[PDB]
């Protein structure tokens, strides 16, 4: 009944929701221990909720849950980036983790590049930490995003990552042998997974802006799928217009779940529904 109270408060609601720091310190404990009993590849069925980036954005997640059916009505997978940039991480991420305990079977979150403490640092979240609570929590924090998982693969046919493909990847059990918990490294396997973008004027594999990982063409996605015998890759990890992009003839999907991104952009979130014959449908949330 912790727990139940936890996301009545949360529920309850710019106004910031604030719990204590020994629940939110329980909320790390507990879903440290599912993420870490769960396999790091889920495999995972349809019917599925999949959403993109939150950053933060606390009011737009209570908007996506509004559209999709708050749990255990819908089942979610969302693609990382939970915290950074948004005014309220804390209240985003500790419902995630809320769900996740009490839904372990049927809510999953992936690892994004902003689940990292080097990262946290820089964009926001160590701040919000420090400043709302101490810097100890935000290490409890640290320490349970080291145990997320990579990817997730829906019904055999839809591969799941916050960034995309690497040229490291040959096998899916590379990315099974990926010891937890870890920091995501400047270079490799897991690194790219979190960090690479399609690119439309790229062929093959190209340098990233970004200044970390790569670039991959419409070609590398489509040799990925008919070696992997898959017929989608689901990613997140950039801003685009409609809150979804297709790309290499509708072989990548690009989803972003936080609409007015930043204030800085005037983008729609989108949230793509697979049903159990994997047909693939979108929610739009316009700014
Ligand atoms: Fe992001
Ligand atoms: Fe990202």
């Amino acid at each position: 009944l912790n727990l139940d109270s936890i996301i009545g408060r949360l529920l309850e609601v710019g106004k910031n929701v604030q719990l204590t720091e020994n629940e939110i310190r329980g909320l790390c404990l507990k879903s440290r221990e599912i993420f870490l009993s769960q396999p790091i590849l889920l495999e995972l069925e349809a019917p599925l909720k999949i959403c993109g980036d939150i950053h933060g954005q606390y009011y737009d997640l209570l908007r996506l849950f509004e559209y999709g059916g708050f749990p255990p009505e819908s089942n979610y997978l969302f693609l990382g980036d939970y915290v950074d940039r948004g005014k309220q991480s804390l209240e985003t991420i500790c419902l995630l983790l809320a769900y996740k305990i009490k839904y372990p079977e049927n809510f999953f979150l992936l690892r994004g590049n902003h689940e990292c403490a080097s990262i946290n640092r820089i964009y926001g979240f160590y701040d919000e930490c420090k400043r709302r609570y101490n810097i100890k929590l935000w290490k409890t924090f640290t320490d349970c995003f080291n145990c997320l998982p990579i990817a997730a693969i829906v019904d055999e046919k839809i591969f799941c990552c916050h960034g995309g493909l690497s040229p490291d990847l040959q096998s899916m059990e590379q990315i099974r042998r990926i010891m937890r918990p870890t920091d995501v490294p400047d270079q490799g396997l897991l690194c790219d997974l979190l960090w690479s973008d399609p690119d439309k004027d790229v062929q093959g594999w190209g340098e990233n802006d970004r200044g970390v990982s790569f670039t991959f063409g419409a070609e590398v996605v489509a040799k990925f799928l008919h070696k992997h015998d898959l017929d989608l890759i689901c990613r997140a990890h950039q801003v685009v217009e409609d809150g979804y992009e297709f790309f290499a003839k509708r072989q990548l999907v690009t989803l972003f779940s936080a609409p007015n991104y930043c204030g800085e952009f005037d983008n729609a979130g989108a949230m793509m529904s697979v049903d159990e014959t994997l047909m693939c449908s979108f929610q739009i949330l316009k700014p």
